């Protein structure tokens, strides 16, 4: 890939009105001494006590690939999950044409990471011009906020490497 | 149960899940009709079902 656009696939303002978009963010995605969270996925979390079905759309009219990145939440014995999401038994599904997987909620307490004892899981796939792509969730979706429509060239690829630019 | 690496190195931990055929077993082994197997680390970490089924 020697270039994309980023773009916002679901913008965070105007996408989610009927469920909450605004804190939280982590600890452990901390900027400059504050919770924080990535700038191009979004935490979506229950507008007080409801979580209704979302189901978004996008359709790829960039007339090339888009890579779209999401995560699926999995709470630590909730609770935490009940607290978030209200619905105990939620589900995740993100499908296209061709992708097309199902995601739980797996509530489970691992060993605390960045003080974090849930997990986060983090997906991917490249819509091909043409294809729509449907979310569809009750709860623990990490919604994408910004995704790439991708240029495939020679500028082609990745190093590793001290040496200054 | 936890079990903390204070080795100093790298420990291979191995367990088993068992799938009983239609139980009846399931319930005469284990009670619990609805049971699941969580097993994690930092890194590891996958949930396991009775899968009941004769095979």
């Amino acid at each position: 890939v020697s270039s994309f656009e980023k773009f916002e696939i679901f913008p965070k303002t105007s996408s989610w009105p009927n469920h909450e978009t605004t804190k939280g963010v982590t600890a452990a995605c901390s900027y400059a001494g504050a919770s924080s969270f990535y700038r191009n996925l979004l935490w979506l979390t229950k507008k007080g006590s409801s979580y209704p079905k979302l189901s978004k759309s996008y359709v790829n009219n960039k007339g090339k690939e888009v890579l779209v990145l999401w995560g699926v939440h999995h709470p630590p014995t909730g609770t935490d999950q009940q607290s978030l999401y209200q619905n105990a038994d939620a589900y995740v599904s993100v499908g296209s044409s061709k992708y097309n997987r199902r995601f739980t909620p797996e509530i489970a307490a691992r060993p605390k990471v960045r003080d974090q004892a849930g997990r986060m899981n983090y997906y991917w796939t490249l819509l091909e011009p043409g294809d729509t792509i449907t979310f569809e969730a009750t709860g623990n979706l990490i919604a994408p906020w910004y995704a790439f429509a991708l240029n495939r060239g020679s500028g082609s690829g990745i190093i590793t490497s001290d040496a200054p630019v």
